[PDB]
């Protein structure tokens, strides 16, 4: 009932996301807080400047952003169930605004992935000013590069999956015309 | 035999709540104490300081809501196994009354994280002054920014899930009528 | 064969009890022993001060109360598959016996709980004078409020299976009458 | 084919060993060594302390011992398998043979858990006098009591394992005149 | 429809690696940072130094080619599963194609191994000179001669799989002549 | 199609051998570098003294050796099913050689584990003069009574499946003749 292209790459592409994500949760940010230092005697520096710079992990955010884009599918096929029961074309429309759906949280997870993390790159050091740390300190980033080529792998699946929602969507007008 | 919107819809929420549940706790709330830190060289006061600013884990509270909430679907599917069992409208009265206890514990629970942390938001600097810690002492929070967004996303879904509930009980009196 | 009321109330009861000591395992008595810390320089005094105030976990406790209250069922599985074998009320007495030394055995839990943690409440600081600590020394709980929470909960799901288990027999014993 | 009393009692009871030594393992000796610690200076004391009065823990040896005594069942379900590619009372002799080779195993584990830890107690102070350890120097033991108390409950599986074992190769005897 | 060496050495092949992944990650490279130390006082020195030597580990290299050459396989069984459901040698060419995109993302990969660590072995001190560090400071490394010997197994794996995938083609391009 | 003896025994030891490398892996060699410690204050001395005494450890050296005799049955299965898809004595001959080659490879791990750690027994004490490490150092291996009695098992067991492996050669053999 679904186009060929679609499906296919698109199931191809969010598979590869989610090893990608396990590897990295798994093994790059395990300790991105614990092994977080700066160079400071003063009590409770640490805590504040990995919060000042990291509101939220990369590897929770691309957890995040992969739940709401598959929450789309799984409401779709609940609803397939309830029909099957019910048993016992809106359904394309349906299927329209599901795929719509997903490219709007694919875009706006990439959003704030620039409004959070400016640049795909992470630096060794940061200069962190919070309070309680005195004047501005040093601190250093676990595993900085290790963690750019990941968002970099993340990046790319993401945008190659919003090109494919889109071309989808075009695909799917043009079988209605 | 159960309504059209009701059980595809609350079964999205609940298993989109179980999934951030599942991520915030393996990776968002695992150092809550270990990485607690006051500034004070009096023995004790970290655990005693944690004791008293966390006394359930918000973790623990939605595992402890979605467990409460499950129950009564559990206990619907045994007492349907019972009657299958007996084969070789009390279920409609029944299945109205787990709604009503279902949504009874949402809403218990939302009072519940209402009283013990008044605001979503988390701070990094707390204010200690639990024996035997000296006058008072400032303690330092892990994480309270990715705390604060997690807590907002469970917060929003449990208030969906009351309003579902809510419409989905409204929904089946008119069925009644 | 067996009562309409028993099964389903003591299987739904039983999960309860599994998923509550399962969330409390993994999350709230993980550092129980590690965390655990005295006011004072003798070494060895935590871990004599932690034996003496904790001889067996709550968590044990209630794992092995688990295990002893499910094997009288496992048994009458087991006899009832040797019965099938043979095939290629004697069951009944079984079944009462079983229920019995179940119930047996839930109390026994029980007061084994009241003799070893008299009170539900855990307390923050606890005074040791145990060899070697000199004089006495004050060692802080991990999480004692939470801990109290599990505590409370796990006791009024035991003391409701036990009820449980009184009516079941007196249910049978009417139908034997 | 085999006799009533003996596999169901025997697996209830091998369950029962596996559920206990499975939390015992994960919860109660996880940190027998790294919490182990002596009252010294000098380096290396804990480890050779250690090893002196820990040559094998309670939980591998209950291992290697649940292995053992599987291993005979698992080849005769093998032989079994075997005669059944066959096909595509020697077998009552090899089920003889299996029950005797699990008694002895049992025997003789029993006999080596007296030979290394003589009492069931385990004791809170230990004298280490063992190279580099300087005169004698008192170590301390994690958690003895909960040690002492899941070793009471397996060396009583045991013996009533192996009690069972005694019987059933007494009631084939019996059988066999 | 494949070819009779390629599929089963290929698979094999493939296993072998992946299980010979599984024990370096789970064992040889866990403790890779956590243990890296370099001799200095200079806060964040450990760390600059770790991101300086291993940009990324050779772990999660290994993953990620494994991943990108199971992903062919999956595109184009994904597409047999559609042609199934159109259902309800173009296929031949993809597979040439999936074959060869598989050879070039081991050449590549390999390339990059080559690239960012030049020879197989790793030494067990290594000269750091990366701000913040003062001068060049001694740092040593976790494990040299494992890693060392796993790196060997996993290139000689990867050089057998480009070498078996060189052949599957060869043998494929005289099958169409 | 294969000899009765061989195929059960071999099964049945290395089921033993695997579960008793799953025993020692989870618990005996887990702490096996982070508790080796040095008397010594020489930055780095600990890490380059365990890499010099242990350069592979015994359950990475067990599980390669596991996965290596495992992978000709997998080559020689998977030969099987393209046969079976074939059809939708080589194959006597094929299982010969591979039989041939588990011997080699089990040879070949002995002889192996004969050059790195000559002897079963492992010392408490070693003597360590690899640079930077100033003159000689003594050095403290965790649990080497453990570690030596499972390494006297898996040794035993391979030895067992080597003569197994050799008696299944000459009874096939003798088969042959």
């Amino acid at each position: 009932h679904s186009t060929a292209i679609g499906r296919v790459w698109l199931s191809v592409i969010f598979i590869f996301r989610i090893m990608v994500l396990v590897v990295a949760a798994e093994s790059v940010w395990g300790d991105e807080k614990s092994s977080f230092i700066c160079n400071t005697l003063q009590p409770g520096c640490n805590s504040v400047c990995y919060d000042q710079f990291f509101p939220i992990s990369h590897v929770r955010l691309w957890s995040l952003q992969l739940i709401l884009v598959s929450t789309p599918a799984l409401l779709v096929a609940m609803h397939v169930a309830h029909q099957q029961h019910i048993e016992k074309g809106t359904l394309w429309w349906t299927y329209v605004i599901s795929v719509v759906f997903r490219l709007l949280f694919e875009a706006v997870f990439m959003y704030v992935f620039y409004l959070l993390y400016p640049g795909y790159a992470m630096v060794r050091l940061v200069k962190c000013d919070v309070y309680p740390c005195p004047n501005t300190v040093d601190c250093f980033v676990s595993r900085p590069t290790e963690k750019t080529v990941f968002t970099v792998f993340m990046l790319a699946a993401s945008g190659i999956c919003i090109i494919l929602n889109v071309a989808e969507v075009v695909y799917l007008i043009i079988r209605a015309c």
